């Protein structure tokens, strides 16, 4: 049936966000979650608009004349736990390495991280939006 077909596209694409080391257990967990019906879609959104967001700001404090390094490294730690939150586990990570370029107060290595997040994030959101039209169609 039509609805098998777009079950196993779906199924095919969060097995290879999972082998391709894209997502962790945590975004599993949301699955168990939802088992409220589009939980997990929502979630996704939620999380793409927030990290959009946040990377946007995080720019932002490094286009300035003076780099205020420690708003940084917070909205760093803020990126980090949404995406541990959501199982975007390469997001978390370089986040992770994210607080070594604010402790030796290097703009460039802050500007260097975040296109590495940029990168992470992109990739992600390109199979987030891939799930999301699958996950329209097999509610509909």
């Amino acid at each position: 049936s039509a609805a098998a077909a777009l079950r196993d596209q779906l199924t095919a694409l969060l097995s290879s966000m999972f082998s391709q080391g894209l997502v962790d257990e945590q975004f599993q967990q949301l699955q168990m979650l939802q088992d409220t019906p589009g939980f997990v879609s929502e979630v996704v959104t939620l999380f793409c608009d927030d990290a959009d967001r946040i990377i946007n700001e995080i720019a932002t404090l490094l286009e300035q004349p003076v780099v205020n390094f420690d708003k940084v490294d917070a909205y760093v730690h803020q990126l980090k736990g949404s995406s541990a939150s959501v199982g975007a586990q390469k997001v978390k990570f370089t986040c992770m390495q994210f607080r070594q370029f604010c402790q030796d107060k290097s703009r460039d290595g802050c500007l260097m991280a975040l296109a590495v997040v940029r990168n992470d994030f992109y990739d992600l959101r390109n199979k987030f939006q891939t799930m999301l039209q699958l996950e329209q169609q097999i509610q509909a």
